[PDB]
């Protein structure tokens, strides 16, 4: 590919020069045009310094950044923008939060590999859709749980395993290995059932405080670290917050749609007819992202700005439920949509 020319003669744009505001909580990655992101994905893992931290030879980080990248598809929510907006939050946490000294290198390195690939093949629908519709990934998958998260990690264990692209090939057989573990517990912990399960165990560790030599503090703090960066888009303004809206109940009524016209009735909230977006959104942002966002503040004080502006972001859904009811005439003057 021409793509691929570029990447691999060109050279590795130092982080700067992308913006000069690009570190900061305030930076949102959408703005970035989808043709510069592989490029910024290596800025970012050469400002973090791995590339000379764990020796990775360059062209097959290159090809694997464009085989990652080329493994997406493209539903409105679920596509290669969403991960990469999902690794450039990782990228903030390690420049914001100084990770280092609550986790090893290794770990921090996982984790942002991890956010690239946490998403790999998404189509669109969720794990109950694949049950429901009996598919080949329920079919592999369903009896174990998380349908979508095991085929994620599959598709990143392919991808390393095809010419040129395993990036960590000359790690020792120890490095390596922990590496796949580590690969796997981070996107196993995307689905939100794994969220739901570890919850009290991510309230203690925050009750208790941080332990350093604490090896399950260590897989717990991933876990929510992981959640942080998935759930990211709603820690900008309103702006990123109403668009994140459009795109992710645009998948969710497709979905819908489909299991319409298998026979089914979808849940509500997949539902065209009943969903009620305002009343989805508030629940969805108590209940699941603030949070998330209360425990990371908890640890990492330096993060309360970002719970802040979730909380803020629950607030204009709130101002604005009442424009979800017609009030007057529709704009062309007329009761035609009645009809
Ligand atoms: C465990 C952390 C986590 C990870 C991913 C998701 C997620 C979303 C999502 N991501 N973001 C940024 C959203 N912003 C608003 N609403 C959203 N939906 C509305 C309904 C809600 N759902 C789970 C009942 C999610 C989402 C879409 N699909 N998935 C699986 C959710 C939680
Ligand atoms: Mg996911
Ligand atoms: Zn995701």
């Amino acid at each position: 590919d021409d793509e691929y020319t570029k990447l691999l003669h060109d050279g590795i744009q130092p982080v700067a020069a992308i913006d000069s505001n690009f570190a900061s909580f305030t930076y949102t990655p959408r703005s970035l045009p989808e043709d510069d992101t592989s490029m910024a994905i290596l800025s970012m893992l050469q400002d973090m310094n791995f590339i000379n931290n764990y020796k990775i030879d360059c062209p097959t980080l290159a090809r694997f950044c464009l085989m990652v990248k080329k493994g997406y598809r493209d539903p409105p929510y679920h596509n290669w923008m969403h991960a990469f907006s999902v690794s450039h939050f990782c990228y903030l946490l390690y420049k914001n939060l100084e990770l280092t000294n609550y986790l090893e290198d290794i770990e921090i390195f996982a984790l942002f590999i991890s956010c690239m690939c946490h998403d790999l093949d998404h189509r669109g629908t969720n794990n109950s859709f694949q049950v429901a519709s009996k598919s080949v990934l329920a079919a592999l998958y369903s009896s174990e749980g998380s349908v979508m998260e095991r085929h994620h990690f599959a598709q990143a264990i392919a991808i390393l395993n095809t010419h040129g692209c395993n990036i960590f090939d000359h790690f020792s057989r120890k490095d390596y290995q922990r590496m796949l573990d580590l690969m796997r517990d981070i996107i196993l912990a995307t689905d939100l059932a794994h969220h739901l399960r570890i919850f009290k165990d991510l309230q203690k560790m925050a009750e208790v405080g941080y332990d350093r030599n604490n090896k399950q503090h260590h897989r717990l703090l991933l876990c929510l670290l992981m959640t942080s960066c998935d759930l990211s888009d709603q820690t900008k303004g309103w702006k990123t917050t109403r668009k994140i809206a459009e795109l992710i109940y645009k998948e969710f009524f497709s979905q819908g749609d489909l299991e319409k016209a298998m026979g089914n009735r979808p849940m509500e909230m997949m539902d065209r007819e009943k969903a009620y977006i305002p009343e989805l959104q508030i629940s969805f942002m108590e209940h699941i992202a603030m949070p998330i966002y209360k425990l990371l503040q908890d640890l990492f004080p330096k993060a309360a700005e970002l719970y802040e502006r979730v909380a803020s972001n629950r607030e204009h859904w709130t101002k604005v439920s009442h424009k979800f009811t017609i009030r007057g005439l529709p704009s062309n003057n007329s009761l035609d949509f009645l009809d």
